[PDB]
């Protein structure tokens, strides 16, 4: 896991990763064309980076996404394979950053950056509990 | 539309908007803390801007998100209300650019920018259906 190393992750888009499935609560999204939602592309890019960094975590640790800055440049219907490529840009202590890019086999669909922070899972969950109603 | 006009969108986070629910097929995400996923925060920011834009589109139009560039700085358990504030920066042809931020009643959880493109829904759906395997 050196800076400049590339990690790849492939995912066939199923029908339930389209826009209306991200927020079934949204009448505003209900009838939208059946294309892979930006929020699901983001979650796939983050999933690629989590798989790339798993060797860096010590027992008890996990990670949070702290920033996402990407374009979404072409649309993908269900059935195509989205390949995400995660290129490690920086690792320093708790902070990691990648350049991410995604292609659906037909078009480049988007690219940009993603940053993560390593967390201590138990300490983090206790903080979460204190702001839980 | 009025540049500098702020729109607010409030959303109580239900249990099914945590990280594990974004990708039930990800074993990695299945063990994550039960906090609002960045992919769901991105979709909520899109939803805010879609509601702001709606009165101003013509019949048969909608929009797509073309870029998002946000931080995600604090974590939110189910049961808090996330309020997205969306402020229009510019309208150029079919392109609309926004400043977005979100807060969960306890902490600011993220901020940055978002761009959208107005589409003709039927024309775009027919073009989508043609790259479908």
């Amino acid at each position: 896991m050196r800076v400049g190393e590339r990690f790849t992750h492939d995912f066939v888009v199923p029908p339930h990763k389209t826009v209306r499935h991200l927020y079934p609560e949204s009448p505003e999204f209900a009838e939208f064309p059946e294309v892979f939602a930006t929020g699901f592309m983001v979650g796939l890019m983050e999933w690629a980076c989590v798989r790339a960094m798993a060797p860096y975590l010590e027992p008890g640790e996990g990670s949070l996404g702290t920033a996402i800055c990407v374009t979404h440049t072409a649309a993908t219907p269900p059935g195509l394979t989205v390949t995400v490529t995660a290129e490690l840009r920086s690792v320093e202590g708790r902070r990691l950053s990648w350049r991410v890019s995604a292609h659906d086999g037909v078009d480049e669909i988007g690219s940009g950056t993603h940053e993560r922070a390593v967390i201590h899972l138990e300490k983090f969950n206790a903080k979460v509990r204190q702001k839980t109603p």
